[PDB]
């Protein structure tokens, strides 16, 4: 699924995003456009072998299970292939875990070079939420 901007921002609202870990909704808005331009299927392969999966990129070396990263983990406890949903709640709770880790959203290099300090408010400004 390709999901619209504001239609991002609500489903992320919904599944309690906002300000978790005091991230407001417009760095998650951000942080998926640039790593997937809000399409859940995406993918992309990593040059150590592993793979990033859906609207936030969660990356299969430590956090998703697809059977082909050797010496990886799965500490979302899922299937990575549940990342490429339409229903973003794997990718929710996943990405939950992730910004908890220690480094907040610096775990997406993507939210660091791209949306990290700046007016992030834009992502989700016009939206009814
Ligand atoms: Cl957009
Ligand atoms: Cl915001
Ligand atoms: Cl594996
Ligand atoms: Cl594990
Ligand atoms: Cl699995
Ligand atoms: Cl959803
Ligand atoms: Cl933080
Ligand atoms: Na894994």
């Amino acid at each position: 699924k390709v999901f619209g901007r504001c239609e991002l921002a609500a489903a992320m609202k919904r599944h309690g995003l906002d300000n978790y870990r005091g991230y407001s909704l417009g760095n998650w808005v951000c942080a998926a456009k640039f790593e997937s331009n809000f399409n859940t299927q995406a993918t992309n392969r990593n040059t150590d072998g592993s793979t990033d999966y859906g609207i936030l990129q969660i990356n299969s070396r430590w956090w998703c299970n697809d059977g082909r990263t050797p010496g990886s983990r799965n500490l979302c406890n899922i299937p990575c292939s549940a990342l490429l949903s339409s229903d973003i709640t794997a990718s929710v709770n996943c990405a939950k875990k992730i910004v908890s880790d220690g480094n907040g959203m610096n775990a997406w290099v993507a939210w660091r070079n791209r949306c990290k300090g700046t007016d992030v408010q834009a992502w989700i400004r016009g939206c009814r939420l």
